[PDB]
């Protein structure tokens, strides 16, 4: 039956976005209701970006300062403020096409998708996973911050990402919607370095799993393994260390399947020191640790294809 | 900057999804203006899916034996046709979100989004590629057909795939919006395989193009090669062969990079010949085939990083 990395339908999202300008900066912003998010640096020039004091640059500015275009319409600020690295532009005109929604700060290893937005206009969506050393994988160009992450349950969208720069190494780094930072990063070019990352072992788990609910098994085997035996292991591959909470989390993939989690990963220490053998897994050559065992269940068939 | 592998924003199809009943089997439908386009097996029971006779079958029904429901909302059908593989049914409201669009058949090697959806609900959204062989490889579950694929150019939506079927290996075939199959698969239970598949060679060398865009150059070698010599390894290696057609096809990011397309070839041959030695080209360790030179354009920078 297939298994792709599979963001939410983005359209609750698309209208939402709009384009923020302050001066000649300008970038993207999410209208909810009758406020406007978008990162606070649209209200520094080129010259500012070293290192602004946000609080002295704000001051300056007035309601009218800002230009907010939603498609061809204008919508005039009357009121505006800083929320950490955000600034809520308060507008004239609630959006109509506001979903329900909430903000929640999401945790390393989980995943979202991404609205890529240029000119408050959406180009195209994807899904990411919020890395242990708190950066994205994104893809990313000029003009593209403000472009949010989202998850949908239901019809409710959870708001848990704004975009706001990229690291040296190519990867991305933002905030969830109250203007805190994911990371120990700040929005100023001084320079600064993703720090070293790690593979998420509970979501190559959660993919082995899904590999089996899907029909294969020829990485499975007749060994079992502790925990602590298994992280030695995982501490030469430079593999997060498993946790009975992460062993628990999988009892429902274990129960689907009938794969004890300790056997599981006593497949996964095989894949690790013996590797793939010119094998595939889902298609893939190597261990996918983008996908979260609630993303699994998500996409794959409830039934086993035993 | 990143490179990922990247959807249209499907806000513009999601409003067009509607479900489609007929009995007791239901499945999804795409509503544009006054009509419902809709897999003709809509009218099978269990049962008929082996040997159908959809002529026989259709000319038992009348409009009121299809239900069609857009969220909430009853739409009565006041027609109905065959129209290849698909049914047209005509209802009596015109879709107030139907948005600007066309019908397109696409090409192998060409790429297309797919907004999967389940009781006229879009679930998930994914990019595909149409393979030679004429399948996707989608992610696909009991009650996605109907579920479409298109591509978005300005604000216009190219409609130009609908899912019906799963083959053995767990592949996906479908239909253009005229109802006509990609592919030599029809719409009915018996035994039918995929044929043999091939990698994509203009999309490999496009994607390698992207690489170099966004700045790496570890791949690319001093040699250069004919048509003719390229074309000997990429038999050897189950590649397309490589024609007059898909080097001018790739001049435009030739000459955003500098490298002429046979020296790219050269390279690219030297890849397949030696192997990757344990390195990555934007961040996999495999060629990647599903990126065509239009989606390279579309997502990487205008500026190559020198
Ligand atoms: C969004 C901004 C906008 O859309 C409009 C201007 C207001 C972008 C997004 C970047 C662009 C390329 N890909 C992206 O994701 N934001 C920014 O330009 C950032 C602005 C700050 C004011 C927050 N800057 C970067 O993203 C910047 N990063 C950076 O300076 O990091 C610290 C640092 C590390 C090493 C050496 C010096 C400083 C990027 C542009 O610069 C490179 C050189 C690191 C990529
Ligand atoms: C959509 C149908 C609907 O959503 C509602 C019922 C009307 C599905 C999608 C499949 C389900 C699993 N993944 C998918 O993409 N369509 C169908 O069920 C197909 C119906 C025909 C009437 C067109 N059947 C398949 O997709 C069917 N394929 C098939 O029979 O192929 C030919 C064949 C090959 C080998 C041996 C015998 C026949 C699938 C269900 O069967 C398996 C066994 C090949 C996966």
């Amino acid at each position: 039956s297939g298994f792709r990395k599979m963001a939410f339908p983005s359209g609750k999202v698309e209208g939402c976005m709009v384009q923020v300008t302050c001066g000649t900066t300008t970038l993207n912003g999410l209208w909810l209701d009758d406020t406007v998010y978008c990162p606070r640096h649209v209200i520094c020039t080129a010259e500012d970006m070293l290192n602004p004091n946000y609080e002295d640059l704000l001051i300056r500015k007035s309601n009218h300062s800002f230009l907010v275009q939603a498609g061809n319409v204008q919508l005039r600020v009357i009121g505006h403020s800083m929320q950490n690295c955000l600034l809520r532009l308060k507008v004239d005109t609630s959006n109509p096409k506001t979903p329900k929604y909430k903000f929640v700060r999401i945790q390393p290893g989980q995943t979202f998708s991404v609205l890529a937005c240029y000119n408050g206009s959406p180009s195209g969506v994807y899904q990411c996973a919020m890395r242990p050393n708190h950066t994205i994988k994104g893809s990313f160009l000029n003009g593209s911050c403000g472009s949010v992450g989202f998850n949908i349950d239901y019809d409710c969208v959870s708001f848990c990402y704004m975009h706001h720069m990229e690291l040296p190494t190519g990867v991305h780094a933002g905030t969830d919607l109250e203007g805190k930072f994911y990371g120990p990063f700040v929005d100023r070019q001084t320079a600064q370095a993703a720090g070293t990352d790690t593979t998420i072992t509970l979501n190559v788990l959660a993919w082995l799993y899904a590999a089996v609910i899907n029909g294969d098994r020829w990485f499975l085997n007749r060994f079992t393994t502790t925990l602590n035996d298994f992280n030695l292991v995982a501490m030469k591959y430079n593999y997060e260390p498993l946790t009975q909470d992460h062993v628990d989390i999988l009892g429902p993939l274990s129960a689907q399947t009938g794969i004890a989690v300790l056997d599981m990963c006593a497949a996964l220490k095989e894949l690790l020191q013996n590797g793939m053998n010119g094998r595939t897994i889902l298609g893939s050559t190597i261990l996918e640790d983008e996908f979260t065992p609630f993303d699994v269940v998500r996409q794959c068939s409830g039934v086993t294809f035993q």
